[PDB]
C-alpha cells in the first residue's frame, strides 16, 4: 500500500507549478506516537515559561491535545494518502452547462502565526469530457485547507487540482474568510474579511463567463 | 388507453440525446402490490440486520412505508402516465416578452444513495408561437425530480423539455439544491449548496439574454 | 354621455393587436341590478348542489356577494367607463430621463379558474413630449387587473397602454405574481411566483438600456 | 444686503433650461406677518366651511399653524436667500475618482395636492476642477425640495444645478420617492414608490460610468 | 534611529502628486508631554468661556483628555514613524489573480469641524510580482485615517501608497463613511452617507476589472 492516482497527478501539477506548501523531504518515518509526544513535551515547555500551573486537572491535557491537533487532525491535508476518493462520471449528457457549489465550509490555519481562519469557497466550472462528484469538491477544498496556509496560494492549489482532475481550465475557485490574526490580535479588526479568487479559462479569457461567476459569489444562506 | 401525445415527444427528445434515465427492458408487468409487498419484505430483511426491533409498534410498518414510497410516491417521474397534461396558448399576442417562474418548490432523491434533495428551480423562456401554462412547468420539473436523479441531467431533462414542447431553443433552467448525503453525511457540510445552470439558444449564443437571466437567479421570498 | 378620448385610443390600440381580453358583442343593454340577481339565483343553485346549508344566516348572502363582485368589483376593468382620466404634462423640460414606479399594488384574478392572483408590478419609462401623471400608472395597472386575466397579456396590455399615450415605445412593464391556483390548489407550490417582463424600445433594442430596468426590477419595501 | 453669487448662477442656469421662474423687476408687497395673518384667515374660512369647532383648545391654532408652515417653513426653498452657502475646494489633488452620497433625507411636497412626498436622494459624480463640501449636496436637494414640486423637475433642477456649481457635466441624481397623495388618498397603492433618475456627462454618453451609479442606487442603511 | 523605508517612498510618492505636507519640523523640540499640558491649558480656557464648573470631579480631567486625544491618540497618522511595518510576499506563485479586503474598520476625523467620520474601506488588488501581507492594508488604511482627513484626499492617499508598495496601478481603494459634521449637526442627516471610490490600473482603464470591483463594493457582515 503506497498512494493514490489522483493523488499523484494533482501533486506532480502542483510541484510543478511550485504551489506545494513548504516542506522539507521526509528523511525518516518515526512513529506517529512518539511524534504526539515530543510536540507535547515541548508544548508542556512553553506553557511552564508562561507560568501555568500544570498541576491543574484541566491544564494537564492540554499539550496532549495541541500534539493531536498538529498530527492527525488539523494539518490532515499535508498527507497526500488523506486525498480524498475522486469519483469523475462520464459526459455522455455532453453538457456545456455550468455547476457552482457555493458555500463550502474551509477550515484552515494561518501560517504566519498558526491562529485560525474561518471561510466559505465557492467553485464553479464547466464540464468538459468529465462531471466530478459534487462532494468531491468540498472535500478538495477541505483536504489543502487542513494545512500551514496562505490564503492565496490556498485559491490557487484548489484551481489547479480542479483543472488538472477535470482536463479542463474552465474552472473558478473563490475563497471569502476571516483570519484571527487578524480579528482577534495585531490591528484588531472586527469587521473585515478577505476574498481572494482565481479564475480560469472561459472565466478568466472570454469576458462573459467571468462576470458569470463574480456576480454569484458572495451568498448568504 | 395508453401513453400521452406530450409525452411521447419529450420521451424520444430525451432519448435522441441520451438523457432517458437508466432504465432497462420492462418486457413483463408483474402486479403493482406485489411489487410493494416483496420491497417490503427485503426491506424487513434490511432491518433484522441492522438488529431492529419489528415487534415494536411503529418500526413493524416501516417496511411497507418505504415500499410505498418507492412504487407510489418519490418515483413516480419514472412513469410516462404520471405526465402532466400540457395546455399551450397559441401565440396571437405575437409576443417577444420573458416570462420567469422562480421558486419553484423541487423534491427530488439522490440516485447514488437515494437520499433527499430539497431544491428550487428557476425556469426561464422568451415565447415563440406558444405560450405554456404556468404551473406546467412546475410540474414537468416535479416530474423528472420524482426520480432517482443527478442534479446536472435533472437541469438538462427539464431543458430539452420545454424546448420541445415550445418550439424554442430560447429556454434557461436553474436548480438551485440542497444535498442531503453531502450535508447530513459523509463531508458535513452543513452550509453547502450546488447550483445548476442550463442555458439554450439566446440565453446561451446572444451575449444580451444570457445575462438577463443569470442575474435574476436565485431569489429568497 | 359616452365613453373617453384616451380610453378610445388604448381600446383601439389594443385591438389592432389583438390584444382585447376575448369578448363577444354585447347586443343588447340589461338591467346591471337584473345581471346580479340573475347570477346570484345560479350561484344559489351551485352552493344546493354542493349540499350547502342556504338557510343559514351567512350562507345565505354569499349568492348575493359573489354577484356583486363579479358585475361592480373584480371585473370592472372589462367597462372602459373605469378608465381612469389620464392628465399629461407638456415635456417643457425636455427630460430625455428615466421614471420608474416600482410596487405597483396588481389585484386580478385568473381567466382559467376565477382564483385570485396577488401581485406586484414594475413599470419604467422615458418621457418623449409628455411626462403621464404618476397615480395614472397604478390606475392602468389595476384597471387591466381589474378583469380574467392571462399574465403575459396583461403585461403586454399595461406596455401598449402606456406606449400609445406617452407616444414612445420607450416603456417596460413587468410583473410579478402568485396564482392561487398554483399555490392553493393542484400542484400546491407554497414558494413559486411568477414574472413576466414586456420590453419596448431602448429598453429592448438598445443593449444599455435594457439592463438598467431589469437589474432595478424585483424590489422590496 | 440682497442674494448670493452661487445662488444667481443656479438661478440663471435654471431659468435658462425652463426650470426656475425668471427673475423679473424689484417689486416690494408684503410684511411677512401679514401674509401669515391672511392665510390664517383664509384657512379658518375653509375650516368653518367643513363644520369644524374653531372653539376648541386645538383646532384654535391649526390656522396660524398651517400659515407659518406655507411661509417660513415648508416652502423656504422658493426664497433664493434661504440657499446654501456653496464651498468648492480646488481639485490640486486632480483626482479623476467618484463621489457618491446616497440616502440623502429628501422631504418635499407634491404641487398638485400640497400632500406630503417622502422621498431619498442618491447623488454621484466626478470631480473635474473642484470637489463641493458633503453637506451641501444635502442642502441643495432640501433647497429644492423645500417646494411645491414635481418629482420629474425636481430630479432636473438638482442635476443643472450640481453640474453649474461644479462645472462638468458628469453628475448623477436619483430620487426614489412615495407620494402619499398617491398612497393614503386615490388609487391607495400602499408598496409603490417612483424613482426618478437623471444621468449628465459620463453617467449618461458613456456606456462604463452609466452602470456604475445605476446599480450602486436604491441602497438600505 | 528615526524612520522608514517603505515609509520614506510613500511619504515621497504622495508628495509628488501633492497629497502630503512636505516634512519641514523637527520644529523647536517641544516635548511630547508638554505639547498636551499646553493644549490642556488651551481647552481649560475653551471650557471657561462656555462657562463649564471646573471644579466638578468629571469635567476636570476633561482637558487632559482632549489633549492626550490630540497628540498620541486621534491623529497618530500625522508622524510616519508609526507607520506600519510592510511585509511583501514574493509572487513565487505567479498570481495573476485579484485580493479584496472589504469591509475594514475606519476611524477618521473631519478636518474642517474635528468630529467623527465612521467609516468602512475595501481595498482590492491585482498582485504583480508581489503579495503584501492581509493586516498590513488594515494598518495602511487606518494610519492615513488617524488624521484630520478629507474624504476625497483619504481616498487617494490610500491608493497611491498601496500603488507604491505594490508595484503596480492595479488597485482600487472604496471608503463608505458616515461624517458626523453632517450628520448630528448642521442640515442634520440622519441617513446619508458618503462613498468615495479611487479606481486604477485595469480598475479604470480596462473595461472588465472596473465591473468587478464596483458591484463587490458595498457589503453588510
Ligand atoms: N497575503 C497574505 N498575507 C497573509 C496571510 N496570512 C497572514 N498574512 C500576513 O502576513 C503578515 C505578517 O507580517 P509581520 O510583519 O510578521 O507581522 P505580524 O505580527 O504577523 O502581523 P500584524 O501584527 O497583524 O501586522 C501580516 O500582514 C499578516 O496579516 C495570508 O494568507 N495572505
Ligand atoms: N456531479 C454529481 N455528483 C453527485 C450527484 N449526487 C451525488 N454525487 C456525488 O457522487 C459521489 C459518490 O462518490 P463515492 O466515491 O461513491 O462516495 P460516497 O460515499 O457515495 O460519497 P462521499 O462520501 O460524500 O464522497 C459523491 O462525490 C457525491 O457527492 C449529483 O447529482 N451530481
Ligand atoms: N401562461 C399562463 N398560464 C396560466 C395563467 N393562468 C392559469 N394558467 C395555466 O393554465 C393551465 C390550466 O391547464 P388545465 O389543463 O385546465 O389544468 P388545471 O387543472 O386547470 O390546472 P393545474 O391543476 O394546476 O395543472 C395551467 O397550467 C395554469 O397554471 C396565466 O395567466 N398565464
Ligand atoms: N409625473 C408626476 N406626476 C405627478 C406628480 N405629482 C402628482 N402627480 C400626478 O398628477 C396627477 C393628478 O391628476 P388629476 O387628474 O388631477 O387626479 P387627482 O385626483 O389629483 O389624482 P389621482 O386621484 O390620484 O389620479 C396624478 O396622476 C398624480 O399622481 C409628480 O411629481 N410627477
Ligand atoms: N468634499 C468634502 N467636503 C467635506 C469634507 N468634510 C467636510 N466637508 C464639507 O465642507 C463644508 C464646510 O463648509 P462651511 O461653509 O464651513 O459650513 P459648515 O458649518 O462647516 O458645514 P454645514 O453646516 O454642514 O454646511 C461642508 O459642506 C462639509 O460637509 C470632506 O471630507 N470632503
Amino acid at each position: 500500500p503506497s498512494l493514490s492516482k489522483e493523488a499523484a497527478l494533482v501533486h506532480e501539477a502542483l510541484v510543478a507549478r511550485g504551489l506545494e506548501t513548504p516542506l522539507r523531504p521526509p528523511v525518516h518515518e518515526m512513529d506517529n506516537e512518539t511524534r504526539k509526544s515530543l510536540i507535547a513535551g515541548h508544548m508542556t515547555e512553553i506553557m511552564q515559561l508562561l507560568n501555568l500551573d500544570l498541576a491543574d486537572d484541566s491544564l494537564m491535557e492540554t499539550p496532549h491535545r495541541i500534539a493531536k491537533m498538529y498530527v492527525d487532525e488539523i494539518f490532515s491535508g499535508l498527507d497526500y494518502a488523506n486525498f480524498p476518493k475522486i469519483t469523475l462520471i462520464e459526459n455522455k449528457m455532453k453538457v456545456d452547462e455550468m455547476v457552482t457549489v457555493r458555500d463550502i465550509t474551509l477550515t484552515s490555519t494561518c501560517e504566519h502565526s498558526f491562529v485560525t481562519i474561518d471561510g466559505k469557497a465557492t467553485v464553479a466550472y464547466i464540464p468538459k469530457d468529465s462531471v466530478i462528484g459534487l462532494s468531491k469538491i468540498n472535500r478538495i477544498v477541505q483536504f489543502f485547507a487542513q494545512r500551514p496556509q496562505v490564503q492565496e496560494r490556498l485559491t490557487q492549489q484548489i484551481l489547479i487540482a480542479l483543472q488538472t482532475l477535470l482536463g479542463t481550465n474552465n474552472v473558478a475557485v473563490s475563497i471569502d474568510a476571516v483570519h484571527y490574526c487578524v480579528k482577534a490580535r495585531g490591528i484588531r479588526d472586527a469587521t473585515s474579511a478577505t476574498t481572494t479568487t482565481s479564475l480560469g479559462g472561459l472565466f478568466k479569457s472570454s469576458q462573459n463567463t467571468r462576470h458569470e461567476f463574480l456576480r454569484a459569489v458572495r451568498h448568504h444562506n
